[PDB]
């Protein structure tokens, strides 16, 4: 069964991707339409830029979600592959998985 137990793990995979990637894009075009907001009135240049270091932040968070999410399927994938009698499991979480 590794031929479809790969094949879906590669479509979750595909699944978190594709989630992170909206999210960022959302995000993106969130941030250009409030930075066009703040200099529609008076935008103080520090200001603006404490807004583009905030939205930078927030990308940077949703990213690293969707990395962390991609590296658990990751570790849980390669242990499953690599499983074999003797071998400790120490995460509760990871066993369940």
């Amino acid at each position: 069964e590794l031929s479809t137990l790969e094949a879906e793990m590669a479509v979750e995979r595909k699944a978190v991707e594709d989630q992170r990637d909206g999210e960022l894009e959302a995000r993106a075009q969130k941030l250009e339409a409030d930075l066009a907001e703040l200099e529609a009135e008076g935008a103080k240049a520090d200001a603006r830029r404490k807004v583009r270091d905030g939205g930078e932040r927030e990308m940077r968070q949703i990213r690293d979600r969707a990395q962390r999410e991609l590296d658990r399927l990751e570790d849980i994938w390669s242990t499953f592959t690599k499983l074999a009698p003797k071998q400790l499991i120490v995460d509760e979480n990871l066993y369940r998985e």
